[PDB]
């Protein structure tokens, strides 16, 4: 089997992407944030504290003839940005782009933090990291991909995120029309439960490539590119007036600037992030200070190849017995 679904930016900045997901019988379609940095499929629901729901579409398990309470199971998750959610668990039928999993754990939120409430466009998350990170207790649950894998034509999914445009998540096949040149594959460590890999270096604009190993995670659920302070300083030094602002929470730059590109290495291959992808616009409405899309990972504890990086590539998440990651230009 295979599946193919369009993923759409939630706003004009590509802050996140939403993908429609069918849950239950008859189908209830919710728009979920596919997150290769976590491993829980959770939704706003009829159980979510009413004051914490503001415009989201909810899953109502009592209206699904295939929903079953997973008795005794609870979940609770905290994300790198400080947001969180928790609740109980149902199993139900879940379909993405025509690919159906029966008995998928659907984690129903009883509580969500303010950032989730305030984002009316995201109805929940669909985790695509390794199932070892799943938070359900006392019986850990599998991700949608893990459940689908054996049925797929090939044990892979691909992320093809757009810049200010829709893109695609495919399951079970590689669309050879969706990228240019060849796909370069690179090793993955699953030790921390992430799609963790090592970039071979970087360049700033038309500058020379610096060969250096940068360990990080491919994370579709993180907006920006978080890299070591040395690398980030070298990038922003090429933008007149750019500076790190403790008050704003990162590097800012004059909105009048033209940003240089940023290149990262994948083995001997190179992925070029155009300068425009690194512009996250005014820090506040009407400001002439703009927020940068490359930020320091210092104090996160891990480097993160978030959407800024991933949307410059066609990315293969290869879930074979020994997982790997592939990157192609597009």
């Amino acid at each position: 089997s295979t599946g193919s679904a369009t993923t759409t930016p939630i706003d004009s900045l590509d802050d996140a992407y939403i993908t429609p997901v069918q849950i239950g019988t008859p189908a209830q379609t919710l728009n979920l944030d596919f997150d290769t940095g976590s491993s829980d499929l959770w939704v706003f629901s009829s159980e979510t504290t009413a004051s914490e729901v503001d415009g989201q579409t909810i899953y109502t398990p009592s209206k699904s003839t295939t929903a079953k309470l997973l008795s005794g199971a609870t979940w609770s998750i905290s994300y790198g940005d400080g947001s969180s959610s928790s609740g109980d668990v149902y199993t139900d039928t879940v379909s993405v782009g025509g690919l159906t999993v029966t008995g998928q754990a659907v984690e129903s939120a009883k509580k969500v933090s303010s950032s989730f409430t305030e984002d009316s466009t995201i109805d929940g998350l669909l985790g695509l990291a390794f199932s070892t990170l799943n938070t359900v207790s006392p019986t850990q649950q599998k991700t949608f991909f893990d459940n689908a894998k054996a049925s797929l034509d090939s044990p892979v999914f691909t992320a093809d995120l757009g810049y200010h445009a829709p893109g695609t998540y495919n399951f079970g096949f590689i669309d050879t029309t969706a990228y240019t040149g060849s796909i370069t594959y690179t090793a993955v460590s699953t030790k921390q439960g992430f799609w963790e890999w090592t970039s071979t270096g970087y360049a700033v604009g038309s500058g020379t490539f610096k060969s250096t190993s940068i360990d990080g995670i491919a994370d579709t659920g993180t907006t920006l590119l978080y890299l070591p302070a040395t690398v980030v300083s070298a990038y922003w030094a090429q933008v007149s007036g750019a500076k790190s602002s403790s008050s704003v929470g990162g590097y800012v730059f004059p909105c009048s600037a033209t940003l240089p590109s940023f290149t990262f290495g994948v083995g001997s291959a190179r992925i070029v992030i155009p300068g425009d992808y690194i512009d996250f616009g005014p820090i506040s409405t009407g400001s002439s200070s703009c927020f940068g899309g490359i930020q320091s990972s210092a104090g996160i504890g891990i480097n993160i190849f978030g959407d800024v990086a991933l949307k410059a590539a066609f990315v293969v998440f290869n879930g074979a017995t020994t997982p790997t990651l592939g990157f192609a230009s597009k």
